[PDB]
This record gives structure tokens, C-alpha cells and sequence, in this order.
């Protein structure tokens, strides 16, 4: 296959469905990327992740540069070989999380490990290098976190810095032969909720040129209405012939709405994180399996779900497992949830290909809520 | 198949290898039974347990009578259906653990739940009933725990009580039509380390008549030498044409030695428990994967092991996972360890069938240590 090739097969309104061809495999869009925090999709073997339908996973950079270490993973053969996943892997730049889980300057960010307190410097150049050492297929540009709420000037400065960092990410990426020829680079749009800033960011990104464009700075507490409002005018600013990636957005209803507004890629820990809290997704809305009303419920988590969990075990059993704090509980809940998400993406892709996505969205919401 | 049929195909010294035919399947002996504490073999799907080679698992009665509840499991269709394991399941009587994890009388034992402090009474009659409600294939007689060390009189009294309880277990079991016709009953020998008491217990048990005989009261802190000493004269006291079950014994070297002394069945949490502590079994002895020397070791846990874990992941990866406290770490370590144990039982069975077990034991110990 080629290094990177995105083609759109069908459209409906702002929605698109197509594929991204990469050396390690094909990615069907809109796509949902399970998240791999510590070089592992929480409680699942790679084969199980793949069995649910995932074509690509997100590698958690922040934790990996610390715990095992980028250099160590490279010595060991790279992330794909290390964890046993031979398909595409997208890695975030790490900077954002650092400014969450610090001394920030125009050159990067200095911080102390949340594990052993060690000091570390992370710059656009170092982020690209780390993602290269990890063997990432889709590399994210190193950007700066914009607090929410954010004033116009504060949002502008941070966005302007991110654009300067984007150019540096681009060059660092292109200066590394092996990486520029086998991996792809995604730029990240910033600008908070301000249209003029989003437009400036988009033009700067397009001027630099990337393989994909992400809408960053959202899902930071602005509520769905505001997020959708921002997506309405933000996504159209991005090049139409390249993938549109909404970072950190995963609630089913968020995904459906984001796709209606032109988003092609998603990632969220919610599926796996909710795979211990007791939250299981169903087409009739989410349920907390720990609730007493499920103690003797013999039905599967979801009446229609096709995943292996819904074929073999009952809510009553999973209920017991979660309340007993058993590992198998997390395993089954996580497999189901991730399978549910992939099934959601499949229905979205099919409905768009068949020109009935808008109706699907309406039917989905009516029942889900 | 029949309700219960044990036949010996080969022998060598006191060692035997054969099969136990039961309605839900065949059990190859000597056999190792993975332990299922809360209606789940820790961190493994039933299919994975079976894939490692296990023909039967041990259902943890104590925890089940409390957490989900015997009556509830029966209402839900029984343990096999509940957890997704359709093969034989052996259940302990619960009494022993109660006197561990209390008011004791000739009628049974009164205790407070280690979960919510609730009060509960457990008698021979109630234990048999609970195992019936769980749908157990091999039911253990309700016996009394004999402290260690134990004086002759204290050991005699407790043993005499256990024998009275064994008769009651037998009758309660036979009075329940469905259970007596589809399940088997195992009596448990007691008597601490005293030969005369072990002989009395054995004669009483044989007088009552059971489908199998367990050597209880061992592995309570007496050390391997003493345990083996007790097994030397204890096992021969048991009927030769019925299975000999050593409860709570699982270290590889213990198993090999016990088989040389006539034991056909084993169970131990060590395999799974050591599947979080970082202990992985190898033919060169156990290793603690958390040790720094494994951080960049690309070799599998064991150079010869045939399990799926050793085919796909490295020590370095499992090392990272365990130190990061990831669930997958426990999953992989547990699958390997249980697979290692089943491989051990296979080698023992084959070596006996081929009349070279004694040599295998010698070769095993030389390398393992
Ligand atoms: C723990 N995860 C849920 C979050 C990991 S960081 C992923 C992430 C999430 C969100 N909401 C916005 C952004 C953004 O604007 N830039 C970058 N680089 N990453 C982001
Ligand atoms: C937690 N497990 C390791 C132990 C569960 S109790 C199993 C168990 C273990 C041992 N060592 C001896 C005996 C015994 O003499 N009688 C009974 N009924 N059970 C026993
Ligand atoms: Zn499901
Ligand atoms: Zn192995």
C-alpha cells in the first residue's frame, strides 16, 4: 500500500465515508480508535481489539515516554512489535497531557514525571522523535493546550504558538527520511471557540500542509451544544480532501453529531474507562451493570450487539463480576463497549454509503435517549 | 458418559495415569484443576482456561455462598451456565475456608461473612445442598479444619468428627435423587501427621464408601519433607481403585512428588495468584518478571512452553505490563502459568504411560532447581 492515501467513497451533507490506506493496513472512516494508554488497550489482547472491528488504535505517548521509555521501545523493535499490534497506530504528541497529568516556553515544556517526579523537557522536535522511536504510523504535531474558558488574546497567542510549533513539527518530521516516507503527519487546529482564530489556524495549517487535520481544543468542558457550534464553522475551514480528526471525543451521540459535521476520526478512553466503572453501552442508552436490577437479568448486555460477550454471558454474570471486582469483569465490559463503538461506526459508514445517514442519526437518538 | 467412572491405564511405582469419565466430560489424571474463586478463573475466559489444557476447574464454594449466593446461581441456571464452563467442576465444602477467611459445634459452624459481616450457619447437610444448587459435578464432604501443629487427642477428636460429618455428607448426598445420579462424592481423610489416625480415617471413609478420596489437612505449614512423609503412609491406606486427591497443593515440585506417592488430582491458587505477583513458572525454575533484568529481555517467559503467550509476547513486554499494573499483565501471566501447569501434568501422564516417570521426575528436579 502507499504511505498515506485518503479517498472518499460517499457523502451526505457534511458527512463522508471512505478509507485511509497506509503501509500497515486500511482504515475505514469514520473511524473509532481504541486508546492504548500503557502500550495496551486496557484489559484486551490485540487480537480481541481487532476482532471487535478496530482498524487502528491510539498509542498513549505521554505514559510511554516515561514508564518504558521511547528509546527502550525502539531498541525492543518498536511499539507494534512490543505490544503485538501490526496495524496502524496513531500517537498523540504528549504535550497536551503534560499540561494536565510545568515550565512552558517558546521552545517547549518542562515538567516532572507523575510517576517518579523526574524532570523532562518536551519540544516539537523531541515529540516527533519520540513518536518516530515508537514507530507511529500517524504522527500528531506538537501543540499547546489552550485553557477553557479562554479570552480572545490568550486563545490567539496559544494558537499562534501552536502554529509555529506545527511548522517545526512538520520540518522535524520531514528531516527524518525513514519517518517521512513511511508515516503520516497530522496538524492540529486550535483557537478555542473563536471563529476568526479557527480560520487563522486552518489557513496556517493548510499553508504548511499536512496529511490530516485535527480539531483540537474541544471536549474541554464546553458542553455538546458549544462543541457542535464550534464544529459547524470549524470543520469546513479544513481541507476537504484530507481526514478530519476530532480528538478526545467519544460519547456515541457526540460521534454521530460530529460526523454530521464532517469528522472522520475519533478516539476516547470512555469505552475502556467505562469498562470498570460498570457502564455498558446499548442502543437504548448506557446502563450501569452494577445496578441491583441486573442481579438476575439473564439477557446479554445489549439485545442486538454481535460481540462475543453478548453471545456468551449474561448481565447477571457481568454484574456479579464487576461488583466482586474481578478482572474478567473489566475484560468482558471493555470488549463489549469497544465492540459497541465499532458497530456504531459500521452503521454510520453504511448509512452514509447508502445516503440514509441523517435518518440513521435521528433513529439513533430517538432510541438511545 | 457414566455418572462417574475412574479407570487406570498405566502405573509405575505408586504413580498412576488414567481417566475419570463424567457426564460433562473426561478428566485425564494426574490432573491439575485451575481454581475459580468468584465464579471465575482469575483473569481468564473459560475458553482460555480450556485452551491451556484443563479438563476440570475448582469452584470456590465459600465465596459463592456469600457474594452471589447458592440459591441465586441455581435460579440463574447453575454455575456451568453462569460462568460459561460446560465441563466438570469440583466444589470444596466451604467449611475449611470458613475456619480461615466462628462458633463450631457437632452440628456445623456459625460464622460472620468476611464481606458484610452477616451471620451464617454451615453444616454437612447445608454444604451438600449448596454444592447441589451450584450444580457441582464432584462434591466434597463437609469436614473440619485441624490446626497445625496438632496434638494426638486434638487431631483424633477433629478427625472423628470429620468422619461423622462424612457419613452425614454421604446420606444428604444420597437423599437428593438428581445429585446422587449425576454428581460424584469425595470423602476427605484427616488425622494430621499421625499414622494411626490416618488409618482410622481411611477405614471409616472406605466403610462409608465414596467415589474418590482426598488427603486433607496437609499443606498447612508442615513443609514438603513432612508432607511427603505423611503421604508415604497415608495414600496407600486409601482404596486403590478410586481417585486420590491432594487438596491445596500446587508447587510443581510438590505435584511431582505427590504423584510419585499416588496422588491423581491437584488444585492450587498459586498459578493464578502468582499471576499478579510477577511470578512466572519455567522449567528452569520460577522467575519474577518484575525483576529489572527482564526489562529488555526479548525471549518468551519460557523457551519451550507452547502457550499462546510465549508465542506472541516477550518477557520485556510482560515485565512492563506488570510493573505498570496493567490488567493485560495479569491476563498473560495467568494464562502462561496455567498452561505451564497443564503441560507439567501432560509430561507426567506421558512419562507414566511410557514407564519413565521416575526418570522424568529426576530430570525435572535437576533442571528446575
Ligand atoms: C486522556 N485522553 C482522553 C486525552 C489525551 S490528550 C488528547 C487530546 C484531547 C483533546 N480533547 C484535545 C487535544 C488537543 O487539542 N491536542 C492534543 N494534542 N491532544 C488532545
Ligand atoms: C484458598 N485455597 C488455597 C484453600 C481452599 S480450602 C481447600 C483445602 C486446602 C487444604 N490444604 C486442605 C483442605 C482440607 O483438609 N479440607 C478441605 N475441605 N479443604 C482443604
Ligand atoms: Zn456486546
Ligand atoms: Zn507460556
Amino acid at each position: 500500500r502507499p504511505r498515506f492515501s485518503f479517498s472518499i467513497a460517499a457523502r451526505e451533507g457534511k458527512a463522508r465515508t471512505g478509507t485511509i490506506e497506509m503501509k500497515r493496513g486500511v482504515i475505514r472512516t469514520p473511524a473509532f480508535m481504541p486508546v492504548g494508554t500503557a502500550a495496551t488497550v486496557k484489559a484486551l489482547k490485540p487480537e480481541t481489539v481487532r476482532a471487535t472491528g478496530a482498524d487502528i488504535i491510539l498509542g498513549n505517548t505521554y505514559h510511554l515516554m516515561l514508564r518504558p521509555g521511547a528509546e527502550r521501545i525502539a531498541k525492543l523493535g518498536g511499539l507494534h512489535s512490543f505490544m503485538g499490534w501490526d496495524r496502524p497506530i496513531l500517537t498523540d504528541s504528549g504535550g497536551y497531557q503534560v499540561m494536565s497529568l510545568t515550565k512552558q516556553s517558546e521552545e517547549g515544556v518542562t515538567f516532572k514525571s507523575h510517576l517518579d517526579g523526574s524532570r523532562h523537557m518536551l519540544s516539537p522536535e523531541r515529540s516527533i522523535e519520540i513518536q518516530h522511536l515508537l514507530g507511529s504510523d500517524i504522527v500528531m504535531a506538537f501543540d499547546e493546550c489552550t485553557p477553557y474558558p479562554a479570552t480572545p488574546s490568550r486563545a490567539a497567542s496559544s494558537m499562534e504558538r501552536s502554529m509555529r510549533w506545527a511548522k517545526r513539527s512538520r520540518d522535524a518530521f520531514d528531516s527524518r527520511k525513514e519517518q517521512a516516507e513511511n508515516a503520516a503527519l497530522f496538524g492540529i487546529q486550535q483557537g478555542s471557540v473563536f471563529e476568526n482564530l479557527r480560520q487563522q489556524s486552518a489557513d496556517a495549517l493548510a499553508e504548511i500542509g499536512f496529511d490530516g487535520y485535527a480539531v483540537g481544543g474541544l471536549a474541554v468542558g464546553e458542553g455538546q451544544d458549544e462543541m457542535f457550534r464550534v464544529l459547524d464553522f470549524s470543520v469546513p475551514m479544513l481541507p476537504d480532501d484530507k481526514p478530519h480528526y476530532l480528538m478526545g471525543v467519544g460519547k456515541p451521540d457526540d460521534i454521530v453529531g460530529a460526523v454530521e459535521r464532517g469528522i472522520d476520526m475519533f478516539d476516547c478512553v470512555l469505552p475502556t474507562r467505562s469498562g470498570r466503572n460498570g457502564q455498558a453501552f446499548t442502543w437504548d442508552g448506557p446502563i450501569n451493570i452494577r445496578n441491583a436490577r441486573f442481579s438476575e437479568d439473564l439477557k446479554p448486555l445489549d439485545s442486538e450487539c454481535h460481540c462475543a460477550v453478548c453471545q456468551k454471558w449474561s448481565r447477571a454474570y457481568i454484574h456479579h463480576l464487576i461488583r466482586a471486582g474481578e478482572i474478567l469483569g473489566a475484560m468482558l465490559m471493555t470488549e463489549h463497549n469497544i465492540a459497541f463503538y465499532q458497530q456504531l461506526m459500521q452503521k454510520i459508514r453504511d448509512s452514509i454509503s447508502e445516503g440514509r445517514f441523517s435518518q440513521f442519526a435521528q433513529d439513533f437518538r430517538a432510541r438511545y435517549f
